[PDB]
């Protein structure tokens, strides 16, 4: 049906936007602290601490399978990256302080993206 095709054109354009948003967010992490999942081999207790791990690569996998239906969903995953990091790591560590910086810098990008999604439907 043509109704189905139209929803699919909208999902694809959402996805195109979200890829730009993801690359913008990932540029605020030049150190690449958040690029890949936490290694269970290198932090073996991690899953006792954090119930929903998240990282940029896992977001990108989901993005390329058009698995984000709206921006709320993508925002939820981004926030997990930040929030997991601020719980596991103490306040005086390089990791916590990188999350805080990514939150503040990403918060700008996501403030405009919310306007572009409303504005472009």
């Amino acid at each position: 049906s043509m109704e189905q095709v139209a929803m699919e054109l909208r999902l694809t354009e959402l996805t195109r936007l979200l890829r730009s948003v993801l690359d913008q967010l990932q540029d605020k992490d030049p150190a690449r602290i958040f690029a890949q999942p936490v290694s269970l081999k290198e932090v073996p207790d991690y899953l006792d601490h954090i119930k929903h791990p998240m990282d940029f690569a896992t977001m990108r996998k989901r993005l390329e399978a058009q698995g984000y239906k709206n921006l709320h969903e993508f925002e939820e995953d981004f926030d997990l990256i930040i929030d997991n990091c601020m719980k596991y790591n103490a306040r005086d560590t390089v990791f916590y302080r990188a999350a805080v910086r990514l939150r503040d810098q990403g918060g700008v990008v996501l403030r405009q993206a919310r306007r572009e999604v409303d504005s472009i439907g």
